[PDB]
């Protein structure tokens, strides 16, 4: 029912955690994601009722993969002290680990880290309350057009099969970072209107109507999961957004259009064409412009808000 955001912290000038809680409450933002442990933040969110995804940082995967004691320590230090007052719902063990050159060094730690974090939750008696997954980039997807033909790249199938079985066994969601922006930027034969949810001819695929690129990308992931024998794993969109400066189509107007339209889309009952009828759990990337991101200028312009909490552009955060 309420939208989520990524609470990215890679800026040198961002608000206190308490101010961030107030900003989310004021704007009916009901879910948030952090990329790593942060006690000050989890403390600030106590009794806020905001649902929280806490990450294991990619650089922390090796420790928790290599030892159950380490994974137990991670849960006991970073999660257990804050639950249930802070409503932690998921641990996202790693971010964009697979099919990403910068993270190739961490790939061998991914699956054992997921499993050890799960065991650590069980050891803490938190397994009924908090589930475990990992956030994937779209680089894990091989074929994506048409969405019905979606597959995983051959190179990730082994890892992905293991991950999907884990998810099925634990009733845990696939977490996807999904950016029509990047798909469009890299292939200008895509219609910009389709990327933005603007009026555009729908794409009919096996009787299903794709009115926008977001739905097409998400459904390619669903088809890919089905192709590995997993038709019943839900998807949480851990990131989606559109930068407001730094490229021809990275503008105030386009970011405003994309994020307003995305919110209206995912909070509605539309669903996606393969899974219609229910809201899509989504975390906008990101709450603030983050002035230490880079190197490309677009990276510093993913915020719904400037660091002073002034909107970068107006956003309707609810269906009301």
């Amino acid at each position: 029912e309420q939208i989520g955001v990524n609470y990215g912290m890679d800026g040198n000038n961002l608000p206190s955690a308490g101010d961030v809680v107030s900003l989310m409450k004021k704007n009916n933002i009901g879910k948030m994601r952090i990329f790593g442990p942060n006690a000050d933040v989890l403390r600030a969110f106590a009794n806020s009722r905001i649902e929280v995804i806490v990450g294991v940082e990619n650089k922390g995967l090796e420790a928790v993969a290599s030892s159950q004691d380490s994974a137990n320590g991670w849960v006991n230090d970073n999660i257990k002290p804050f639950y249930p007052s802070t409503n932690i719902k998921y641990i996202a063990v790693g971010n964009e680990v697979l099919e990403m050159p910068d993270n190739a060094q961490y790939v061998s730690f991914l699956v054992p880290a997921i499993k050890n974090i799960q065991t650590a939750l069980e050891n803490a008696n938190l397994q009924n309350n908090i589930k475990v997954s990992t956030a994937h980039a779209m680089t894990v997807i091989g074929t994506s057009s048409p969405p019905s033909k979606g597959t995983f790249k051959d190179a990730v199938k082994d890892s992905m099969s293991s991950i999907l079985q884990f998810l099925q066994d634990h009733g845990s969601p696939f977490m996807a970072n999904v950016y029509p922006y990047f798909s469009y930027d890299g292939d200008r034969s895509i219609k910009l209107d389709y990327a933005l949810f603007n009026p555009t001819p729908p794409v009919v695929d096996e009787g299903l109507s794709y009115t926008n690129l977001f739905d097409a990308m998400v459904d390619a992931v669903l088809s890919a999961m089905e192709s590995l024998g997993h038709p019943n794993i839900p998807i949480v969109i851990t990131e989606s957004g559109w930068p407001s400066a730094g490229k021809d189509v990275a503008t105030i107007e386009n970011a405003q259009t994309y994020n307003n339209n995305l919110i209206k889309h995912v909070l509605s009952n539309a669903g996606t064409p393969k899974r219609p009828g229910s809201s899509i759990e989504t975390y906008i990337f990101a709450l603030f412009n983050e002035n230490l991101k880079g190197p490309a200028e677009v990276e510093k312009h993913f915020g719904l808000f400037n660091p002073d909490e002034q909107p970068v552009y107006p956003v309707k955060f609810s269906l009301n």
